[PDB]
Protein backbone atom coordinates (compact mmCIF):
# COMPACT_ATOMS: atom_id res chain seq x y z
CA UNK A 1 0.00 0.00 0.00
CA UNK A 2 2.92 2.28 0.78
CA UNK A 3 6.08 0.92 -1.00
CA UNK A 4 4.62 1.18 -4.67
CA UNK A 5 6.65 3.22 -7.55
CA UNK A 6 3.52 5.27 -8.71
CA UNK A 7 3.45 8.22 -10.74
CA UNK A 8 5.67 9.09 -14.25
CA UNK A 9 4.70 10.38 -16.85
CA UNK A 10 2.39 8.31 -19.90
CA UNK A 11 4.49 8.04 -22.98
CA UNK A 12 2.67 7.16 -26.40
CA UNK A 13 3.57 7.22 -29.94
CA UNK A 14 1.55 9.22 -32.37
CA UNK A 15 0.57 6.57 -34.46
CA UNK A 16 -0.79 4.78 -31.42
CA UNK A 17 -3.44 8.12 -30.84
CA UNK A 18 -3.87 7.34 -34.10
CA UNK A 19 -4.41 3.86 -34.51
CA UNK A 20 -6.77 3.69 -31.98
CA UNK A 21 -9.09 6.63 -32.86
CA UNK A 22 -8.23 9.54 -30.81
CA UNK A 23 -5.46 11.43 -32.58
CA UNK A 24 -6.86 12.42 -35.72
CA UNK A 25 -3.76 14.47 -37.79
CA UNK A 26 -1.23 17.06 -37.86
CA UNK A 27 -0.82 19.29 -39.32
CA UNK A 28 2.81 19.17 -40.38
CA UNK A 29 3.57 15.70 -40.46
CA UNK A 30 2.42 12.52 -42.53
CA UNK A 31 0.54 9.43 -40.97
CA UNK A 32 3.77 7.63 -41.77
CA UNK A 33 5.59 10.19 -40.02
CA UNK A 34 3.36 9.55 -36.61
CA UNK A 35 5.99 6.77 -36.08
CA UNK A 36 8.92 9.43 -35.38
CA UNK A 37 6.20 11.22 -32.84
CA UNK A 38 5.89 10.71 -29.01
CA UNK A 39 3.71 12.47 -26.52
CA UNK A 40 4.48 12.51 -23.13
CA UNK A 41 1.67 12.89 -20.96
CA UNK A 42 2.51 13.79 -17.20
CA UNK A 43 -0.44 13.00 -14.32
CA UNK A 44 -1.10 15.84 -11.54
CA UNK A 45 -1.96 15.18 -7.66
CA UNK A 46 -5.20 16.34 -8.27
CA UNK A 47 -7.98 15.24 -10.56
CA UNK A 48 -9.15 16.50 -13.46
CA UNK A 49 -6.03 18.65 -14.42
CA UNK A 50 -3.43 16.65 -16.67
CA UNK A 51 0.26 17.65 -18.48
CA UNK A 52 0.17 17.47 -22.17
CA UNK A 53 3.97 17.55 -23.55
CA UNK A 54 5.19 16.48 -27.16
CA UNK A 55 8.52 15.18 -27.37
CA UNK A 56 10.37 17.02 -29.85
CA UNK A 57 13.09 19.30 -28.80
CA UNK A 58 12.81 19.13 -24.69
CA UNK A 59 10.93 21.75 -23.46
CA UNK A 60 11.90 22.00 -19.61
CA UNK A 61 10.80 25.50 -19.28
CA UNK A 62 6.88 25.16 -19.33
CA UNK A 63 4.05 22.13 -20.05
CA UNK A 64 0.80 22.80 -22.10
CA UNK A 65 -1.67 21.74 -19.38
CA UNK A 66 -5.29 20.45 -20.03
CA UNK A 67 -7.98 20.38 -18.10
CA UNK A 68 -11.32 18.48 -17.77
CA UNK A 69 -13.94 20.97 -18.02
CA UNK A 70 -12.45 22.04 -21.08
CA UNK A 71 -13.04 18.81 -22.82
CA UNK A 72 -16.66 18.87 -21.67
CA UNK A 73 -17.59 22.55 -22.97
CA UNK A 74 -16.46 20.91 -26.98
CA UNK A 75 -18.64 18.60 -26.20
CA UNK A 76 -21.80 21.13 -25.56
CA UNK A 77 -21.01 23.05 -28.39
CA UNK A 78 -20.08 20.67 -30.96
CA UNK A 79 -16.48 21.03 -31.17
CA UNK A 80 -15.41 17.37 -31.63
CA UNK A 81 -12.08 18.32 -32.78
CA UNK A 82 -9.28 20.05 -30.32
CA UNK A 83 -6.38 21.89 -32.25
CA UNK A 84 -3.42 21.50 -30.30
CA UNK A 85 -0.56 23.75 -30.54
CA UNK A 86 -2.17 25.29 -33.79
CA UNK A 87 -1.20 21.70 -35.34
CA UNK A 88 -2.08 18.06 -33.70
CA UNK A 89 -5.37 17.29 -33.89
CA UNK A 90 -7.22 14.75 -31.53
CA UNK A 91 -10.62 13.80 -31.08
CA UNK A 92 -12.88 15.19 -27.93
CA UNK A 93 -14.79 12.10 -28.02
CA UNK A 94 -11.77 9.71 -28.04
CA UNK A 95 -9.58 11.78 -25.89
CA UNK A 96 -11.89 12.01 -22.89
CA UNK A 97 -12.69 8.08 -23.31
CA UNK A 98 -8.72 6.90 -22.77
CA UNK A 99 -8.18 9.74 -20.07
CA UNK A 100 -11.29 8.10 -18.50
CA UNK A 101 -9.83 4.71 -17.94
CA UNK A 102 -5.88 5.80 -18.40
CA UNK A 103 -5.64 8.48 -15.95
CA UNK A 104 -9.08 8.76 -14.26
CA UNK A 105 -8.71 6.03 -11.34
CA UNK A 106 -7.92 6.63 -8.39
CA UNK A 107 -7.35 4.49 -4.94
CA UNK A 108 -8.57 6.49 -2.27
CA UNK A 109 -12.20 6.66 -0.03
CA UNK A 110 -15.29 7.95 -2.08
CA UNK A 111 -17.89 8.38 0.49
CA UNK A 112 -20.19 9.69 -2.28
Amino acid sequence: GSSGSSGISLKYTAARLHEKGVLLEIEDLQVNQFKNVIFEISPTEEVGDFEVKAKFMGVQMETFMLHYQDLLQLQYEGVAVMKLFDRAKVNVNLLIFLLNKKFYGKSGPSSG
